[PDB]
């Protein structure tokens, strides 16, 4: 019946680093990736800060005439893509490849390109539009761009759903393997909406702090003193691999993943119910598909976005799901480093989850300087907590109150 | 064992009719759906015609103000959603809320809000971004706003595979069903790109017909003067439901969807191979999902697109496929009426698919007035053909290579 499902390799860009070991030493040392945005001018805005990737060089991984012609967020994904199937040291051969799929998804996709082709199309006319605006634009364009570079031919798609993306993007690229659609998925998410219309479009919601004057304290889950999220660049892949399949080559197994839960919240499109009862429901779901008792829970790596109604029916949702466990666990808002990747949140984040299992330690909240009423967990203050995690659990929440939990534990 | 999954509502807006008894009834009719392009300045634009929904009354679904909250696209989803759920007669309970679903997805999303958010940004500024933008504008909010509006806790998510998304968001709803993750699902897709950057962006890369004198003519697939896919709008929904709980409450089954299939081409990003070997595999895999031999295959509806290579390709998979069966089963494009509803196509197409194994009718290629050389399949030129279906295949193939194949059977 279902197969087991494991994590073989990784990859990932982020405001902490251009691969996964780079990335992970900023979670430990508690580092924010959080800047005044230096690409455009931004004197206009409410919010003029956020997570960057400083430093990429996309001819790293592609020829410049190539990446011309893709957004950031391909680019972005391509690179976590190659990073996490070279960590892999899978083979694609003939006899395998109808068995690799992709599932790299984004919240947003090529709104940078968007953006530009609309100026060409307002400034000067419809005959500037690029012809690669099309397939250097669309969100599914990740999973064919990398089926096309490494000739996988197995399942190819992309998921959005908004800032749960990632989460889903691995958890049901998962099932395909556990029910035999695929051996391997390459899964995860990518984005890269930090031009006028997303700064813009999220400032006009209010949804960003507006922290200006220090960058690198605006993202502060459950303190007292948050103003909603950081805009944050980046993408995560995974290779994940069914474990018959990962044992025959003698693949490094870093963790399995064992429970996948998906909810609505059926509430609101932007706005979480204060009891966080989506969220409550989507971890039992997780926790039941995983064959465990929530006691087994030891490291949350939480949505934990820095919004004032996000991080509190959060606590509301643990407490609800683990009671005095609760008070037994670490959860930690790797956002309060990296900022809110969106799209990409779920899929950084189930790495940080797969990384606090192999190195047994929990990544920090930075800023929480004064935790919020109710908010009286441990959330791994300042600093990064050595502890058992045999259990890690990666929470995802969206727009339209979509829900998704992955759960880790450490492999054999 | 699996669970079987049949299709008890289903509901559409197509160029040919605002809900799926009008549609159909043009499917069967042989009617064009195409015209000029009314809603905009397309005198700098290469086609300026394209399959638009006409007359469409979004106040019969939402209040004015939701619906000023939604992309076109958001609204054409939600349409087709509202008839399915309706069409079912499923009674939503806080018995089974938890087992009821959404998975409607799109190509391209809300290119239109994008459009107009970004002529805002450039003329006045940032201050001028609506704050509904981004929640708005995002793929995912189909599945988020019928899932608040419903009450729907089940699985919440969107796919965007490009042209194959309805075809994808359709056949992994059928596996949540399948494999006990929920007993409903609402699965399809809407999409509404015939505005600036869709015409233009299409255009740009010469993928449209530019037959502006004849635009009725203009969608000819598998015709020698065929010149490009012909844009169009438009949503689908079907209401997936597991069999024992349709018979449980009486439901009125359409039809059984027995075989999903998936695969990547893996060679480009906008052609397929010149033999369809990724569409090839595509229609094994869904025909051994559903223990089926090719020879009991009777009707395909095709992609089938009226571009020079698709449409070529394709017959060639299917010679493929069927060897000397392709010559006893009959292959359509509907796409030669309503053109090419990208992201909803194979949303549309199963609808299509579904009414033909209903009805025993397989509808028209029209405008195959000298199919091309190799193009010698019965492809129903012209005119409705009656005939035995007890098993209909719907292709879908997109950008990057991505293909997805459905398999109905007749349900006693
Ligand atoms: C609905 C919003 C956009 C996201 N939701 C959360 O932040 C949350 C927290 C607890 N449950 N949902
Ligand atoms: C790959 C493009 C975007 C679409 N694909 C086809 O048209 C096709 C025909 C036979 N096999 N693939």
């Amino acid at each position: 019946s279902r197969r087991r499902v494991v994590i073989t390799g990784m990859g990932m860009l982020s405001p902490l680093g251009l691969d996964v070991p780079s990335s992970w030493e900023g979670i430990l040392a508690g580092r924010s990736g959080i800047a005044p945005i230096e690409h455009m001018d931004l004197s206009a805005y409410s919010t003029r800060f956020g997570g960057s990737v400083k430093g990429f060089n996309v001819e790293e991984y592609l020829s410049a005439k190539e990446a011309r012609k893709l957004d950031l967020f391909i680019q972005y994904g391509l690179a976590a893509s190659f990073q996490a199937v070279r960590d892999s040291g899978l083979e694609v051969t003939d006899a395998n490849r109808e068995r690799i799929g992709v599932s790299m998804g984004s919240g947003i996709g090529g709104l940078t390109n968007i953006e530009n082709n609309c100026r060409s199309l307002f400034e000067q006319g419809p005959r500037r539009i690029s012809p690669f605006f099309v397939p250097g634009s669309i969100i599914n364009m990740v999973s064919g761009f990398l089926s096309i570079h490494l000739g996988l031919q197995g399942p190819n798609y992309a998921l959005t759903t908004a800032q749960t993306t990632g989460t889903h993007s691995i958890g049901m690229a998962a099932r395909n393997i556990a029910y035999g659609e695929a051996d391997v998925m390459v899964a995860g998410g990518s984005e890269m909406a930090a031009c006028g219309l997303g700064l813009g479009g999220f400032g006009a919601a209010r949804a960003l702090s507006t922290r200006n004057d220090e960058p690198t304290r605006a993202s502060r889950p459950w303190d007292r003193d948050r103003d909603g999220f950081v805009l944050s660049d980046g993408s995560g892949a995974l290779v994940l691999e069914e474990l018959e399949h990962a044992r025959a080559r003698g693949a490094r197994i870093y963790a399995e993943l064992v429970g996948f839960g998906m909810s609505g919240d059926a509430f609101h499109m932007t706005a979480p119910p204060e009891d966080g009862a989506g969220a409550a429901r989507c971890m039992k779901n997780a926790l039941r598909d995983a064959g465990l008792d929530p006691r087994q829970v030891d490291y949350i790596n939480a949505h934990g976005t820095s919004t004032p109604a996000g991080d509190i029916a959060e606590i509301a949702a643990v407490k609800s799901v683990f009671g005095e466990h609760a008070h037994a666990l670490s959860m930690s808002s790797t956002k309060s480093m990296t900022g809110h990747l969106l799209g990409a949140a779920g899929a950084v984040e189930a790495i940080f989850s797969v990384l606090a299992l192999r190195d047994q330690v929990a990544p920090p909240t930075i800023n929480l300087d004064n935790p919020d009423e109710g908010c009286d967990l441990d959330l791994v203050a300042h600093e990064a907590k050595p502890r058992k995690i045999d259990v890690a659990l990666s929470n995802s929440f969206g727009f339209g109150g979509t829900n998704g939990t992955l759960v880790f534990r450490r492999f054999a």
